[PDB]
């Protein structure tokens, strides 16, 4: 038989290990020769792993690198301008590549150049709630400051945002052993810890869905027209760098002014953490000073697209994507996501030599760019909105296949909730003390949902990786899934390597394997299934959730929703209704006629278009490439999910608003349009004539 | 059989004119009960006449309406502040009609209230090119002046914005008997031309596509959240009223200042046609008042909304749609459209109930409140455009069902040119001489087209009427069709009557006919043609047209084509891939293996999306809701289409701007939009995977 269980049975854990080691042993930064020569070997193989066609979809976007000959640091400076103290220029090389080149040292990606010279201001991990604590509170001013934030918690661009809205004239990002080092645990190459060398690379845009900076909306393709940096999206106007806790210690060392104003603030170094303004009194003269020379360049990027083509609805697409360019080595990210991506595409191969073909078409993707911004992903999609809008069924993501070796991690929208419970119970379980037992029963048992007994937690949606583009653009179903723990310490920096995954994360490859069954298994029903397997009531259900939270928020002003006449229940009768329509359209999937493929067509574009109905091509306010009404990434927190987001921003520091009815005006509005879109969305599944 | 000519030989001239007059007799303004009435009317007849349902759906819309205890008038007012003239309240009513109560007073609908005072100038038409006249060449400075303005050329509404850009603090619109009085016709009730105390009413609104003005993006339900009246879209921010030529000539006869610049100028009352400003010397110090005190009010308006379920596609829509209310008695506008429409629900229910039905669903539309700005439809749209942009195949107006009697007036999409071709062929003519000849041969006689010898003029679809919702925002395949000339004198008059149609235009109601088997029969085949009957090829023809003519423009810019770089090499290499891929899957419509119903859906998803592929998400600059990078109203006038209408505005008097390398810039941006749209427009008809 060629059935879901040929497909999984051909997957191979000794053969993620051997890809994993084969896409790991040169970096692969985007825009360089080596990720090119990759993309070319991956294109080969696709090919050679019979996909019917692969091809490469190139554009020239926004990138951004160190320059070689003028390197980036930061400096403690004395009185006279002197260089006291240098952070370092580059993170000491693991083990046997201390002769790789084109290691790029550690930097900010997109950082503007300058070499400021100021005071420091500590300011924890820089998030709104941080800078709130500060100015409202303590009353200390970032204005004209170089402030130094701890990596952790939210994304490094938000905190960028928070700085430079705050004032700030530059940033250090540095990374805590409180956030990046586990107690018990050695530091590479020893275990699985950070040295105090070792520094996390990352983007620091604030793109808010855009791809590109020059080119949002818009392909980036030969003719493009370009914005001028000067209005490019999403770029910080102040320099940033990042540092290791060797060298965060000595900037942290001699801080003065207010102590910090509880014990959230202190990470684990020994030093006082405080928070400044400058240093303590008799070093009150020295200053800190950044070195930025890094720019910006349009350069050359190349996705990976393969085709498989379906046997009997050819123009409905499954997408499987992830990314390919690393920082560096990429053992986990994404390397340990693309070995998996590549055992799948081989397995499907397999089949498709023996004759078989899914039902739906599989698109299969290698992007570049992602670490720059999700920019591969994006340009491709700009490109294809079309086809994507009208023909995409779902997109599963595919970044690292594994960020800890305890259990499951799903992130999906809520129409894929009973496909992935149901695939989950029919694999093994690959954990220890569960061995003959379901995958589904160590991972309910070890990742309890918070809501419902004997059921696994699933996790909305949020932002930073490749199904941005697919779920908040254009309203495809999307998911992702991976093993993860109870980030990753060596997140982003050049200690990620082969040796890492193969000696402290999966020496077996069995997380692996699960994931690329769980991934695989996915876009096996998504692409064969003859009813799509989205549950439609599934959203009902999380819809009440949201619009409880969202009214709950709301109630803590329940003298101004007094006054001005706020009422949630709209929201709340277009969410009932939702739950009746689909309750009935259920019966109907279930009741129909089976024989009958355009009864079959029509049900399976309802279920199809019912994500695609929750997007308002309006977008959310100053962000109108998130358009989804349910699901945005927090303004907050690019990596988190938030529901409700339009209404959620309106409400936010509400009592800060000077205009109460102006602020109070455009909560109403956001109920509206949420309960607006609500209703409409319900009224796709209602019989259609 | 029940086929095409079952359907429309059950069509009679006979029926159309019984409900012509049945719609006729008394006014149906817009937000009247009057309104209402007829609405409940025609859903009872649509259920009686066969329909599987047929609903009310209601909008509440900002209208306006004068004053009925504080009339608007002008005066020309002395160096006292006697009013030594005053313009007519009403218009005198025809024969027969004296009484009738609730008929409107002329004016101008959303005009803001005021009762300013000054100097005349006259500006013509009061086009683009008339105010640049005015101040570029002659000098004449508008601002603080009242304008007066000839009605025609352009739709009153661009009139008004551009007095408003002049600095104009009033309009006065009027009816010149050089643009509303044929030669050797005999003023109603006697023939039909327009009398001398004849009034043209109408809005003055610019929405740029955005429906209720308070609403824009989403429908005026029961618990939308409006703007403040501050905030709204489209209003005129000074006075404005219209007049007849008895009133216009005491207004005009003693205007001083310059002489008219040209006889293009001069309309054909006995007065100079002095520019102004002013008057001449001896009554130098008498002056113009306006006295406006309208109201604007949130009104409920009524559409009816029925359904014809589709056999074999029932989640597949072809809309026939047209208004029903009327400025007073909508003896052309809109009833000879509606009565049409009535005579094709009749005739659709008739074969139904002998038990036919149509392939695809058939969705019928009476639509409310398009005099005050096509607020019904776009209303109805708003609500349902996730139904409309996924399921919906084709759009055909339906409004007023004649304009003269001469020959056929078409305008659509190139997808229906071949359709309107085909049809017409097995049409009879109506016309005298061309008995037993087809409609096609009379039409292509009379009517022929500029390009190609031996087939008629069909135009571009441009604005004004209720098709813009579904064309321009949705991206839905849409087109109109009536007789016309070789607008019409009693247009938007008390004068429209029943007896002005059944007298004067169309005794034998044989071009009513006509014009309902054309309407019909397209409804027919586009609701019952197994293959969508769209031609991709003939859009690819039109695409390379437009192409060459905007390059036409931009190449009277020789020398900064040069220093910008500007090249159209791209929106060329666009056009002719289209035209390639168009010419491929022609080919494969045709071969395709007739048998497979997917492969069937396939190939007619991609003909019905293809108009869809034109739509820019991010809509057109500054106009949000025009979103087809192809067709758009003019931004001079809305009535006529613009094609490539981003390019056209960027290069629109660019010799004019400071910045040059600024406005060439932003062609290039429109060149790059437009050459993409192209592109991925083509791609969606390659083979899909
Ligand atoms: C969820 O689904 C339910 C239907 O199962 C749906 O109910 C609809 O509610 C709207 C109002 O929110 C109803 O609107 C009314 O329609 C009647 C005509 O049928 C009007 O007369 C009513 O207007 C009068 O009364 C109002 C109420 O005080 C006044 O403000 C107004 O000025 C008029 O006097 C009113 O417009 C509608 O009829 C029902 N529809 C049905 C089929 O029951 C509900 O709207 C859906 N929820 C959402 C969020 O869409
Ligand atoms: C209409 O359809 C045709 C195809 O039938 C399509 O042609 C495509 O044109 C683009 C360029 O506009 C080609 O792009 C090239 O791709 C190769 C890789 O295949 C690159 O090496 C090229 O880049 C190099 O050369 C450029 C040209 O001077 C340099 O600017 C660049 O820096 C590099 O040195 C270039 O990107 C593309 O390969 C073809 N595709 C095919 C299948 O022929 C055309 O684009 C379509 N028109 C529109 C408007 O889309
Ligand atoms: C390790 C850490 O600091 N974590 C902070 C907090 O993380 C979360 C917080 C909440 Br609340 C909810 C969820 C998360 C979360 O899922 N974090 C994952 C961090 C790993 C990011 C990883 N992505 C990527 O590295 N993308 C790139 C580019 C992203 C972009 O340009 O948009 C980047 O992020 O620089 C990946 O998705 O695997
Ligand atoms: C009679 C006249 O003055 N004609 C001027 C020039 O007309 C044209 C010019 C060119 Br160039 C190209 C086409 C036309 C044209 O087709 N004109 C038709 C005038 C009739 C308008 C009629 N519509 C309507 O009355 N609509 C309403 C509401 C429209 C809105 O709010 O958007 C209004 O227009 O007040 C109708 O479509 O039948
Ligand atoms: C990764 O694996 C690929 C393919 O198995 C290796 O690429 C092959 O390299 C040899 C040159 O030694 C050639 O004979 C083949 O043409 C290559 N094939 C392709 C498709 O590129 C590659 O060398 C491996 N890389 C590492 C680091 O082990
Ligand atoms: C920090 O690095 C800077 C730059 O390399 C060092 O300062 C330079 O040192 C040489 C003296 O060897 C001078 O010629 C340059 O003028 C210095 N440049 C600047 C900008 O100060 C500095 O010595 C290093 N500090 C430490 C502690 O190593
Ligand atoms: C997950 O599995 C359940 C249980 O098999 C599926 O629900 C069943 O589906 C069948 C076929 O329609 C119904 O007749 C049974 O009544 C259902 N049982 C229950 C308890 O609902 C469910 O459809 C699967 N989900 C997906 C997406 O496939
Ligand atoms: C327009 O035609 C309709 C229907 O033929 C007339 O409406 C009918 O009016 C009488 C009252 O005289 C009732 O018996 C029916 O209930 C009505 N039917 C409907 C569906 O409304 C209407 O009177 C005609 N109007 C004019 C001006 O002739
Ligand atoms: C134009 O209409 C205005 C307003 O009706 C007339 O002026 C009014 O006339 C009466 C005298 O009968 C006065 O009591 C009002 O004070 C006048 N109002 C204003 C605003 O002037 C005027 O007489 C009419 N002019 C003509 C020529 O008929
Ligand atoms: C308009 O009529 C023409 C002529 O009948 C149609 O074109 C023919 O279509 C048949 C069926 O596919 C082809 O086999 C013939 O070769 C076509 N003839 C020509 C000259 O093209 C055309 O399809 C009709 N248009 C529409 C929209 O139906
Ligand atoms: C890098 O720095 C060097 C040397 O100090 C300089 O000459 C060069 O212009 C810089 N390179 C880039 C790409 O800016
Ligand atoms: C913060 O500091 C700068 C001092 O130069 C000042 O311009 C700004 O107003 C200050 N803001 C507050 C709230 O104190
Ligand atoms: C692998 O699993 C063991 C057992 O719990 C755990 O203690 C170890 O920390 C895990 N490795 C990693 C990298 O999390
Ligand atoms: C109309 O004018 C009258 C009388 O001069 C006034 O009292 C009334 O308020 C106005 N009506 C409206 C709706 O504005
Ligand atoms: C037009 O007239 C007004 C006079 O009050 C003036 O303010 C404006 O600048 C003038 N514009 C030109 C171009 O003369
Ligand atoms: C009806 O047709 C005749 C014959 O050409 C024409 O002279 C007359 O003007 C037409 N009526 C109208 C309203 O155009
Ligand atoms: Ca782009
Ligand atoms: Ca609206
Ligand atoms: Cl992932
Ligand atoms: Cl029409
Ligand atoms: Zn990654
Ligand atoms: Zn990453
Ligand atoms: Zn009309
Ligand atoms: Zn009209």
């Amino acid at each position: 038989k060629h059935n879901m269980k040929a497909f999984l049975d051909e997957l191979k854990a000794e053969n993620i290990k051997k890809f994993l080691y084969n896409f790991t042993q040169i970096p692969h930064l985007a825009g360089t020769e080596q990720n090119f020569q990759l993309a070319k070997q991956i294109q080969s193989q696709w090919k050679e792993f019979g996909l019917d066609s692969v091809e490469l979809a190139h554009y020239d976007v926004l990138l951004s690198y160190p320059n070689k000959t003028h390197p980036n640091y930061i400096s403690i400076i004395n009185e006279d301008g002197n260089e006291i103290f240098n952070t370092s220029l580059f993170e000491p090389p693991p083990p046997g590549y201390e002769n790789v080149s084109d290691i790029v040292p550690p930097f900010s990606a997109f950082s503007p150049q300058g070499m400021p010279e100021g005071d420091l201001v500590y300011v924890n991990y820089a998030r709104t709630e941080d800078f709130f604590k500060l100015e409202r509170d303590m009353k200390i001013n970032c204005s004209g400051k170089i402030v130094i934030a701890r990596y952790g918690k939210v994304f490094r661009g938000n905190k960028v945002k928070n700085a430079q809205l705050a004032g700030a004239k530059g940033v250090i990002l540095y990374s805590d052993p409180a956030d990046y080092f586990a107690p018990g645990v050695k530091s590479y190459p020893d275990g699985w810890n950070l040295p105090g060398g070792g520094v996390q690379r990352g983007n620091i845009l604030n793109l808010n869905g855009a791809g590109d900076p020059l080119t949002p909306g818009y392909p980036a393709n030969e003719y493009a027209y370009r914005r001028g940096i000067a209005e490019a999206v999403g770029l910080p106007s102040i320099p940033v760098h990042p540092i290791g806790y060797y060298d965060a210690q000595k900037l942290l060392e001699k801080m003065g002014g207010s102590a910090p104003p509880d014990s959230s603030w202190r990470g684990s170094l020994k030093v006082p953490y405080n928070v400044g303004p400058g240093f303590t009194g008799n070093f009150s003269t020295q200053k800190v000073k950044m070195h930025i020379h890094s720019t910006n360049e349009v350069t050359r990027i190349y996705n990976v697209i393969g085709t498989l083509r379906g046997a009997v609805e050819p123009d409905r697409y499954v997408i499987l994507g992830g990314h390919r360019d690393s920082w560096v080595f990429g053992g986990i990210d994404p390397q340990s996501g693309a070995a998996v991506v590549h055992e799948i595409v081989r397995s499907f191969g397999t089949l498709k030599k023996e004759g078989w073909r899914p039902r739906r078409t599989i698109l299969f993707a290698s992007w570049d760019a992602e670490e720059f911004g999700l920019l591969g992903s994006t340009e491709w999609a700009e490109e294809n909105s079309r086809l994507l809008q009208e023909r995409g069924v779902a997109y599963i993501n595919a970044d690292s296949s594994i960020e800890g070796n305890y259990t499951l991690r799903v992130d999906c929208t809520p129409l894929m909730y009973s496909l992935v419970h149901n695939l989950t119970k029919e694999l093994k379980s690959p954990d220890e003390g569960f061995e003959g037992k379901s995958l589904y029963e160590s991972w309910t048992k070890k990742s309890p949902s918070p809501e419902f007994s004997g059921m696994p937690r699933i996790s909305k949606l949020g932002s930073g990786n490749d199904f941005e583009v697919f779920f908040q653009r254009l309203g495809i179903a999307s998911g992702r899934a991976r093993y993860t723990k109870n980030g990753y310490p060596l997140y982003h920096s050049v200690y990620e390597t082969y040796e890492l995954v193969e000696k402290f994360y999966d020496p077996m490859f069995k997380y692996h394997l699960t994931v690329a069954q769980v991934r695989g298994g996915m876009v096996f029903e998504l692409a064969n299934s003859i009813v799509l397997p989205f549950d439609c009531r599934d959203y009902a259900v999380v819809l009440r959730k949201y619009a409880d939270k969202i009214y709950s928020i709301s109630m803590k002003h329940p003298q101004e929703m007094k006054t001005y006449s706020v009422s949630f229940d709209s929201l709340f009768s277009a969410v009932k209704n939702f739950t009746e329509i689909a309750s009935k359209f259920s019966e109907r999937l279930q009741d129909f006629d089976k024989s009958n493929p355009i009864v079959l067509r029509m049900m399976n574009d309802q279920l199809m278009f019912l994500e695609r109905a929750f997007i308002d091509p309006l977008g959310l306010p100053d962000r109108p490439f998130y358009r989804h009404v349910i699901y945005a990434p927090s303004s907050h927190n690019k990596y988190a999910g938030e529901s409700f987001p339009g209404i959620y921003d309106a409400l936010f520091d509400i009592e800060s608003k000077v205009d109460p009815s102006k602020a109070w005006g455009e909560v109403k509005r956001q109920i509206y349009v949420a309960a607006f879109t609500v209703q409409a969305a319900a009224e796709t599944l209602s019989e259609v004539a």
